[PDB]
């Protein structure tokens, strides 16, 4: 399993202690939301595989300035390779289709890919972008999954690129928000992997949990735009332990995240052959996030005590 290393608290451990905590918990992968130099230094020789984001403030330059992608890769990747085990570069996070920066994603992806390819790294370090599930229009049943017209205009060209390079699409997936958004329709057990039997019978495909239903809606959408062979990496998934309603609790967050860990090895109903790569959001409670649930997605408190015990 992977874990997202969010840094927006005023009281978190230094990156070196955080890397030690990953290693001691046998957490194999890490997402960084920017090329923090202290984190990349700490990751040297750790063997932790890294999903590294291009920050939103860099995407336009990587698209438009012909020197920028090469400079970015040389500073943030080549300077740390091979001691840092890079696995993905995610060009943007939740930009499609509404952001004014969406127009720069594929150009930036192409320019980054070219730089990595020249160095012989285009295979181990795959280039993608991270989207939210708002890119879906229809999503029930999962086999009806299709991108919205607005999302499709950006994603069809991106998916052609991903398929050609053997790269996945990254998707932030939260059963939690489907649950809170649909009271009386989406059950708590369905969201927490503890539903009894099939909740949605979708032809040959049986959905026992909400995670599978959302992810497979994305697979179904990908199949319509030349993406049948494009894998999905779940680049965020988690459950808040406080700051919301009664079901934002340590008990439910433990159930969601532990069950996720026990689930992903079997894949999904549409793609059962391989483990789904997933990153738990997130390592620590971040006290500089918006008040409420966003301050409470941590597996660990700032002093490194687990918020709830997890076997990774």
């Amino acid at each position: 399993i992977g874990v997202c290393y969010g840094m927006l608290g005023n009281n978190l451990p230094p990156p070196s202690e955080v890397v030690s905590l990953y290693k001691s918990n046998n957490i194999a992968r890490m997402r960084l939301y920017d090329p923090n130099q202290a984190a990349l230094q700490a990751l040297r020789n750790s063997n932790i595989q890294v999903l590294l984001d291009v920050p939103r403030s860099d995407v336009q330059s990587l698209a438009s300035n012909p020197s920028a992608a090469g400079d970015w890769i040389r500073r943030n990747v080549v300077a740390y390779w091979p001691s840092v085990s890079f696995r993905y570069i995610a060009v943007g996070n939740e930009l499609i289709p509404g952001s004014d920066l969406a127009q720069y994603i594929l150009p930036a992806m192409r320019n980054i890919y070219n730089a990595l390819s020249s160095a012989g790294l285009q295979n181990q370090i795959k280039v993608s972008t991270a989207v939210d599930t708002g890119v879906l229009g229809t999503s029930y049943p999962p086999s009806a999954g299709a991108f919205s017209s607005a999302a499709q205009a950006y994603l069809s060209p991106i998916v052609q690129f991903l398929a050609s390079n053997g790269a996945p699409l990254l998707v932030n997936v939260y059963p939690y928000f489907s649950y809170t958004g649909n009271p009386g329709q989406i059950s708590l057990p369905y969201a927490l992997f503890t539903a009894s039997g099939v909740v949605v019978q979708d032809g040959r495909f049986s959905y026992q949990n909400l995670f599978d239903a959302i992810v497979d809606a994305v697979f179904a959408a990908l199949e319509r735009v030349g993406g049948a062979n494009v894998a999905v990496v779940v680049s965020e998934s988690g459950w808040p332990s406080a700051g919301g309603g009664a079901e934002a609790s340590t008990s439910n967050a433990q159930t969601y995240n532990q069950n996720l860990i026990r689930h992903v090895g079997g894949g999904t109903p549409r793609r059962p052959g391989k483990e789904i790569e997933a990153y738990i959001f997130e390592m620590f409670n971040e006290n500089q996030k918006a008040g409420g649930i966003e301050q409470n997605f941590g597996l660990f408190y700032p002093n490194k005590q687990p918020v709830y015990q997890i076997s990774f």
